[PDB]
């Protein structure tokens, strides 16, 4: 109530509780996971000897981009509203091509999205901001002056300082989201004088989004600050916080989720555990230990690191060099369920993709998690694929689509779906592509050729529907439009070829 | 605001800061790099004594290489696009060709892809710069004038000056690229006057790249300035930066990245002297610990006129062994000659070889070389038509982008190799057809129209797709009288 | 138990259990709206037993959260112990006035 | 089993060799650092004992621990646990 | 059997080393610890004596004993126990 | 052949007949004749103006690659054939390694 | 502070408050 000095203590207490808790932690983990990927010695490597770290959450991560990559950064079908019937077509591909027009193809394509994926797998967080902005040089025909466009941008989540406690997107009574905003913004927003902290005085700024009650009334809603440094702000109310805060991993009841680090950390150590051991094992095999006593060879035996040919002691005749017993190779075999550690934890590409030849791709390449995991980080996106969509759908343009079709007019407002439909590839019906490809096509059209052999095909399937019967193989294949379009549903070319010339023949 | 000669001190500072920290640290860092990638001697060589120096790092760079040239020199496949299912064949794939006939086979080849990968994996930082020029000499048939072509070069990462808070290509707020720019570019400019520096004076120039302000506004489009020696500078608008400042091992959040001597230090260091030790164990043995000093015991001697020296064994030749062991854990997993069905996928990429991951990072850094290529091209470049397989192209000046690339099928992605997706995909789909061709027929199941494109893979995993076997035949003319005429009523 | 001095490495072997449990079970039962039927008395069951049912599968699966209650419904059973979830309602709001 | 392991191969890298006081001041090092000399200072008895090797049979019962899981409910510890195996091999 | 094979990898990783009264007075911190060198005071005759080893053999009786499993109740140790093996291999 | 100590001899043997080859290398890149080379096939220009590329090597003979024949014989056509002559039943010829 | 991270609880049990026998559940 009647707040508007302690306002700026109070978010000045929550930035550096949250600088505290958030850095330590969140930057601690992230840390040790970018050390992994990295691949450096862990810190526990005695001195004198190797610190080799076999990197596996690279490929790891390497080896879950594709389908993702596959299922995001290919059009923007995947979703449909399809919505009340009256108002359906004339807004809900409207609305689709309007928003992956905006984000997708035009918020700097998907590299905002790939280092959004990237942070929220490595770095442990990841989150975007949506903001807006204005556009300049106009012709001073093409009178383009105070155009708005909506903009992405990573938030750095190191510096997203935000409540533990929120364990959702729209649960953090305290957003903070830190960015340089130089001295020109500085006095773009009308300031001055500057902080503690050449013109770039790479100041520090940051943003909070929060809900409070400044008018001596109850919680208001989500209101905007531009607490830089405890100094002259812009204090403002804010509708929705554009932020999805992943975690790519669905983890327990917390705000951030755990991340690649976390669940290949105990394979990593392994591996390189045993690649020391390995090499060590190597090492006294092809070392020897000789023991012998001093009064000869008093130089060390240069640790046996050196090359003479015959030991020798001085006068004596004893010589006690032991020979260490050697491996087995079956830690080699070991070593390969490493790999199908992978396979059991990130690695589809045992296989490429996964008797009858291993049926239903050898069982989902023997019980695979990534499908789960797809699927998983599929939704890890849906709530972020829905909040930008509704950050796109006041008003940006009046583009069309092209998609197979020329002509296409704005979307104004309708809805946002109200939800997100991603299961054509994953633990949804997700048949992925070869399996599919043979219990279908061998199935139906082995049915489909015994029936034409006893009965005909016109008591069965039509043209009109070998459309759909060789759509599922060409998108299996890849090629839905462009090579054959074998549409032919009802066509002025269906008469003449299939109702005149087909009939009378 | 309203700044027209204070910024010429603001890139001044910014240039001597980067010139000062940038040029320092990267100079000497690449230097000892170099020098360990030409066995030259670290220094500790105390006087008396030869300073062979064993190499490792350059075997490294020999394996390194090839595998490279195999995934990426392979066919024009090397980037896919898959935008809006619109029309891929008329523009996705015409832009792609496009991109990969002129960039490689029209630009210098693929010497800058290989001078670029040098300046990424040995001297510590890849980058190269895409400009443009102007052709000459027309017919004064083959009228060229006012014709102008996009070019691209290393840029020296030596003379590569940005401040170090980076983390990104697009987050720099000063780049600076030191070029020659002899008196002919001064000339050509038009600047009649030098600075403090036989017509070729070796002059020196350099480029920045800034945020700034003006126009008395925030932060406007890129600014490009012709920064020399503050005179009479190039100031113009730009939209994004042409580089693509290569790391190698995706370094964390900093501008330059690492190269293969930042990860074999220690493993180089100790074979150099484990060799030079077993060397003069070799010497101190021949010699032996036995008024001239006796000439070292072997010299113009003859007979001295003594503790026998303690004898090793040269059992230590396991340790040279475990170095490309080394090798075959720091980078060259393949330590042999390569790394059910008889170890299948290549046994599993030679173990997961991460040659195949650094080949993605690789691409998707380059993603952005393409995109700037394409902007270049894009904007305005010539009425230039390709060979695709095909003749007749518009003006390729107004396309759409469409500004997203991919690298599904050369990498750690789908992204098989050559043979293993090629081998498994026509078994599989072959043995199938065959055998309901053999229950039902030809037509039953996906048909000749179709197998062009089951051929097709077969004829692109070749390199031969079109010309030296169409077999198209999808509905033609000499279709409807070979598959709707003769077949039917045969 | 790890005494000092010494590394006290940890290799976890639920996580392969609960990895490869997991996958079969999302296939069995997140797999169309087919796994739970009605039959109810003969005459009256197309009239509302496969409606009822695809109206539940449409609602809980498809329009409340998906399957990602019961999914951690599951992850709690399995690994935390204890696998319960909560029904409550809201009211819907946003009209056009 | 696995922490057991490492720990043989560390005792074997270093083997217990026990000095006298008044010689090896430094606890040899730890028996592996990069200095390597002994030294005592005149006497000559010295006594190292090397810890006898383990067997490698060891990570055999490692095998089983998966058949463990294997036991439990892990049953497919391959790829997969006339009529061509009908209902996949019987469930 | 399994706990015995256990505390004989134990003892086997430690050692008997018997010493006497009147040094190593912290028990030789039960022979396994972060020192390796045990030192006495001017002892230097010691006592260490090893346990003798055991064979894999012992491990064969682990076999059996989910044959024993086998003998009582679960014939089907394997994923189970002319025409292909006729009415399911004779129930 | 047991940690032959030789093959580091021969390598400065090898770097002394370096130089050795260079001088002749001189000798003949000045003036020798018009002479061609039977170096498997017929085919060579004069040989009185090479470059003398003011560099060598001995890398296959020594402490550099050095690899004799046998060694390499048994390893790369053991490896290199079993890969080849698997491709060849599965994949085929062209794809990878050919009959180029 | 407003938001005072208050901690709630919700319980469901069976009782008499009627003076009768035990209802359902509350």
């Amino acid at each position: 109530p009647m707040d508007d000095e302690q306002v700026l203590r109070h978010l000045d207490q929550l930035v550096n509780d949250a600088l505290d808790f958030n850095s330590s932690e969140l930057s601690k983990q992230r840390s040790e996971a970018l050390k992994y990927y990295f691949g450096e010695p862990f810190g526990n490597e005695r001195p004198g000897k190797s610190g080799i770290v076999s990197r596996d959450v690279q490929e790891t991560v390497d080896w879950i981009m594709p389908s993702l990559m596959k299922v995001f950064t290919s059009g923007g079908q995947v979703v449909k509203y399809e919505p009340d019937t009256a108002e359906d077509v004339e807004q809900a591909e409207q609305e689709t091509e309007y928003v992956n027009y905006l984000f997708m193809r035009k918020n700097e394509g998907f590299k905002v999205m790939f280092d959004w994926f990237q942070d929220t797998l490595m770095m442990k967080t990841g989150v975007v901001k949506v903001y807006v902005e204005e556009v300049l040089k106009p012709t001073f025909i093409r009178k383009d002056k105070k155009k708005r466009e909506i903009k992405v941008l990573c938030v750095k989540p190191e510096n997203f300082l935000v409540d533990r406690l929120a364990t959702c997107i729209d649960d953090a009574r305290f957003l903070c989201h830190r960015e340089k905003y130089t001295v020109s913004d500085l006095r773009l927003l009308g300031v001055p004088e500057d902080v503690i902290e050449e013109a770039n005085r790479e100041v520090w700024a940051s943003e909070c989004y929060t809900l409070l009650d400044v008018d001596g009334d109850g919680i208001s809603e989500l209101r905007r600050i531009l607490y830089v440094g405890d100094y002259i702000i812009s204090n403002e109310p804010w509708d929705c916080r554009p932020f999805a805060d992943l975690n790519a991993y669905r983890i327990a009841h917390k705000f951030h989720g755990m991340s690649v680090y976390d669940k290949i950390r105990d394979i990593q150590e392994i591996r390189s555990v045993l690649m020391r051991n390995i090499m060590d094992n190597i090492y006294r095999t092809n070392q020897g230990r000789s023991v012998v006593l001093d009064g000869q060879v008093n130089l060390e035996d240069l640790l046996t690191n050196e090359a003479a040919g015959i030991v020798r002691v001085k006068s004596m005749n004893s010589i006690t060099p032991l020979e260490t017993p050697q491996l087995s190779g079956e830690v080699y075999g070991m070593l390969d369920r490493l790999e199908a550690d992978r396979g059991k934890r990130t690695g589809i590409t045992d296989r490429t993709r996964g008797a009858a030849m291993s049926v239903n791709q050898l069982m989902t390449a023997a019980e695979q998690q990534i499908d789960l995991i797809a699927r998983m980080f599929a939704e890890t996106g849906v709530k972020r694929l829905f909040q930008l969509l509704h950050d796109h759908a006041i008003k940006y343009q009046n583009q069309e689509e092209v998609f197979q079709l020329r002509g296409k007019w704005v979307a104004v407002n309708p809805a946002n779906w109200r939800e997100r439909s991603d299961l054509t590839v994953t633990v949804g019906i997700g048949n992925m592509n070869k399996d599919q490809q043979m219990l279908h096509l061998m199935r139906i059209w082995e049915m489909a050729q015994a029936v034409v052999g006893g009965g005909g095909l016109g008591v069965l399937v039509s043209e009109q529907n070998l459309y759909n019967i060789l759509k599922e193989v060409t998108e299996n294949a890849g090629y839905k439009d462009p090579d054959r379009f074998w549409t032919n549903p009802n066509s002025p070319e269906a008469l003449q070829a299939k109702a005149i010339r087909e009939q009378k023949e």
